DNA sequence: CATTAGA
DNA sequence: TCTAATG
C-alpha cells in the first residue's frame, strides 16, 4: 500500500502503455499481474533479485526493478513519457468516444490534437463528435448540489409518464459524495421483469420525457434497455448556464432492482466485502440476483427481493445506510 | 461483462 | 459479423 508504491506504480505506468500505444496485450497482462503480486507482499522490496522469488516475476521486470531501486527512475520510462507519439494516444483517448484504436488510427493519421480533432469533424463519430463537442464540460466534476438538482427533476418526469415507475439514482451520489462524475439513473417497473418479453418503450417513453423537457439534450446511444446521453440544468435566469452533463439510464425487470440497485450503489470495496460474506452466509450475490449456495460445489435459485433490506436479511447482516456503505 | 454503433 | 467503446 505503500512500501512497494513505486513499484507498483511504475510498473502500471509500463503496463498501461503497452496496452495503449502498443498493442502488446500479454505485456500489458504481465505487468499487471506482477504490480498485483508485488503489491501483496509484506516486505519491501530490497531487490529485483528479491522480487523475482514471485510469480509473474521474471527477468524482465526484475531488470526493471533493480533500475528504479537504484535510480529514483527508470528510462523507458523516461523516454515514453517524453515521446510525442505515445502522448499523444494518451490525450486523445480523453475523447469520450476515443479508445485506443481509435487514438492511434488518429494519430497515424496525424491528428493529435484538440484543433486537429476540430478540423476534421468529419472523421468522427456522433459519439466522438459529441464527446468532442463537450470535452471541457466532460471532464468536470458535477457538484452533488447540482446532482440534486439533476435527480429532482429526473424523478419528475419519471413520475409525471407513468406514477408505476422506480427510478433510484446509484453511484457515489447515492453515497453521500460531495461530487460525482456522471449521472446513474437506475430504472424498473412492475410491467418488466425477467420473462415479460420487454417493453422497449418502457425505456423510450421516458428518454422522451426528459427530453421533451430538455433535460436531454444529445443521445450518445439509445438501446431498449440502456439509454446513454448528455444533460443540462436549465441555465437560470441568465449569467450562468450550466455544463454539459454525461448521463445514464437503465432499464430493469422489477424482479432485478435492488440486487442491481444495491450493487451499482458500491462502494467497489463495500460490495466485494458484503459479498464476500454472502458466501459464508451460504449464498451467492452478483448483479442480479442472490442465490443459496448448495454443498456439491455450487448451486441456484434467485430469492425474492423487495428492498436492499432482503438482501441484508438473507445474509443476516446490519443494514447499511448508503450513507456508510463506503466499505 | 454486457450493451450499442458501425461498417 | 466482428470490433470497438462505455460502464
Ligand atoms: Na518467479
Ligand atoms: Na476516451
Amino acid at each position: 500500500e505503500t512500501l512497494n508504491g513505486g513499484i507498483t506504480d511504475m510498473l502500471t505506468e509500463l503496463a498501461n502503455f503497452e496496452k495503449n500505444v502498443s498493442q502488446a496485450i500479454h505485456k500489458y497482462n504481465a505487468y499487471r499481474k506482477a504490480a498485483s503480486v508485488i503489491a501483496k507482499y509484506p516486505h519491501k522490496i530490497k531487490s529485483g533479485a528479491e522480487a523475482k522469488k514471485l510469480p509473474g516475476v521474471g527477468t524482465k521486470i526484475a531488470e526493471k526493478i533493480d533500475e528504479f531501486l537504484a535510480t529514483g527512475k527508470l528510462r523507458k520510462l523516461e523516454k515514453i513519457r517524453q515521446d510525442d507519439t505515445s502522448s499523444s494516444i494518451n490525450f486523445l483517448t480523453r475523447v469520450s468516444g476515443i479508445g485506443p484504436s481509435a487514438a492511434r488510427k488518429f494519430v497515424d493519421e496525424g491528428i493529435k490534437t484538440l484543433e486537429d480533432l476540430r478540423k476534421n469533424e468529419d472523421k468522427l463519430n456522433h459519439h466522438q463528435r459529441i464527446g468532442l463537442k463537450y470535452f471541457g464540460d466532460f471532464e468536470k466534476r458535477i457538484p452533488r448540489e447540482e446532482m440534486l438538482q439533476m435527480q429532482d427533476i429526473v424523478l419528475n418526469e419519471v413520475k409525471k409518464v407513468d406514477s408505476e415507475y422506480i427510478a433510484t439514482v446509484c453511484g457515489s451520489f447515492r453515497r453521500g459524495a460531495e461530487s460525482s462524475g456522471d449521472m446513474d439513473v437506475l430504472l424498473t417497473h412492475p410491467s418488466f421483469t425477467s420473462e415479460s418479453t420487454k417493453q422497449p418503450k418502457l425505456l423510450h417513453q421516458v428518454v422522451e420525457q426528459l427530453q421533451k423537457v430538455h433535460f436531454i439534450t444529445d443521445t450518445l446511444s439509445k438501446g431498449e434497455t440502456k439509454f446513454m446521453g448528455v444533460c443540462q440544468l436549465p441555465s437560470k435566469n441568465d449569467e450562468k448556464e450550466y455544463p454539459h452533463r454525461r448521463i445514464d439510464i437503465r432499464l430493469i425487470p422489477k424482479d432485478q432492482y435492488y440486487c442491481g440497485v444495491l450493487y451499482f450503489t458500491g462502494s467497489d470495496i463495500f460490495n466485494k466485502n458484503m459479498r464476500a460474506h454472502a458466501l459464508e452466509k451460504g449464498f451467492t450475490i452478483n448483479e442480479y440476483t442472490i442465490r443459496p449456495l448448495g454443498v456439491t460445489g455450487v448451486a441456484g435459485e434467485p430469492l425474492p427481493v423487495d428492498s436492499e433490506k432482503d438482501i441484508f436479511d438473507y445474509i443476516q447482516w446490519k443494514y447499511r445506510e448508503p450513507k456508510d456503505r463506503s466499505e
